[PDB]
């Protein structure tokens, strides 16, 4: 249905519009404003904001995100959670790393293709209009008609491509909102809006490195894009590990698309970021690492990683919050 526009004043830089249904995130990035983000789920804090004037509606006050530091201050807020309720003055510290490569939009997508890699795991993939041009180990914010207010971060899992297909492997998680649904309620023909693509943790060509990919959990997605694109860049020895609970979490191959002789996968069944640092040792540091799954699993892979050699420019990753 309906939506405002309004003005979004932002302190140092041209004057943008936001919108009463999209997120400030996703309004200043229409902009083209670099605004800080990262998980744009409330988790990491990095989209911080104070209110000079105006009101906002946020999306979940509870959010962990921003440090009771930044609570106690009163004016700070979390643009990935907040929605602009009139005219807005806002300052934040943007930086031109943020600016989209590639313009994000709001899209209308439909489901084509389902299929079951484990029980946990299920591959959605979903036909838009337009192109589906996205960097590798890129996102989308994927909402559903049904659920109102329930936007949930998935990694791109293909390849971009010129008939506007995106597929995600999503993971069921029971307690959840949007997860038991396509695990349940949806099939083929369903509806769903594309928000995308986001994420500045995506595939970087040109370093003259080796590439390693290390995914957690539902982590397989990002870090799948990331490897399948690798080996079309060079076909140099690409490395990808896999991180699951019990060894019943179905490890499969074809399955997951790509060179199957041409990429040696390192499953790890348990924690995978021991034999990581078993194997590899101290050739680390020549590696460029790219990094997905569960924020605990990812939160302690970086310092093993940071401790090691490998500088922090040379790291990549997106924390499922
Ligand atoms: C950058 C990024 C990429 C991701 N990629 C993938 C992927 O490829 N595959 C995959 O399976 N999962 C991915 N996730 C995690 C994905 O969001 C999961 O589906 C998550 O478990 C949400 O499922 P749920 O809504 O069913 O669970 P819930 O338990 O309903 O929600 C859990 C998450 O939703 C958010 N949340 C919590 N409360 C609220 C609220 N009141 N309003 C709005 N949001 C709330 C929080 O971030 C929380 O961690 C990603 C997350 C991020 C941040
Ligand atoms: S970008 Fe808003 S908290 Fe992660
Ligand atoms: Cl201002
Ligand atoms: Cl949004
Ligand atoms: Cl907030
Ligand atoms: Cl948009
Ligand atoms: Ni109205």
């Amino acid at each position: 249905h309906h939506h405002h526009h309004y003005q979004l004043k932002i302190e140092g830089q041209a004057p943008g519009t936001c919108g009463s249904d999209k997120s400030l995130l996703v309004s200043a990035l229409a902009n083209g404003i670099g605004l800080p983000y990262e998980c744009a789920s409330g988790g990491c804090g990095v989209c911080k904001f104070e209110l000079l004037e105006g009101t906002v509606q946020s999306m979940w006050p509870d959010a962990p995100g921003l440090s009771s530091r930044d609570r106690e201050k009163g004016n700070r807020h979390l643009a990935c959670q907040c929605i602009a309720l009139s005219d807005l003055r806002i300052k934040v510290a943007v930086q031109d790393k943020y600016i989209p490569a590639i313009p994000i939009s709001k899209m209308e997508a439909e489901v084509v293709a389902v299929r079951a890699l484990t029980h946990d795991l299920l591959s959605v993939k979903l036909r838009t209009d337009v192109p589906a041009n996205f960097l590798p180990g890129q996102f989308c914010l994927i909402e559903a008609e049904q659920l109102p207010g329930v936007v949930r971060a998935y990694s791109m899992a293909n390849s971009m491509n010129p008939d506007g297909f995106w597929e995600f492997y999503i993971k069921r998680v029971p307690t959840g909102r949007f997860s038991p649904w396509l695990f349940e309620n949806r099939k083929v023909g369903a509806r769903l809006f594309l928000t995308g693509p986001m994420g500045t943790s995506f595939f970087r060509p040109g370093t003259g490195r080796k590439s390693l990919c290390i995914g957690g959990g539902a982590g397989l997605s990002y870090a799948a894009a990331i490897a399948r694109a690798s080996i079309r860049e060079t076909d140099k020895p690409v490395k990808l590990f896999y991180g699951s609970r019990t060894p019943r979490d179905a490890v499969r191959w074809i399955d997951i698309d790509i060179d199957e002789d041409k990429l040696e996968v390192v499953q790890a069944v348990t924690f995978i970021h021991q034999v990581v640092d078993a194997a590899l040792l101290e050739t680390l540091p020549e590696y460029e690492i790219y990094l997905a799954g569960p924020p605990p699993m990812v939160d302690a892979t970086v310092r093993m990683l940071l401790g090691k050699g490998v500088p922090r420019d040379q790291i990549h990753f997106d924390a499922f919050f």
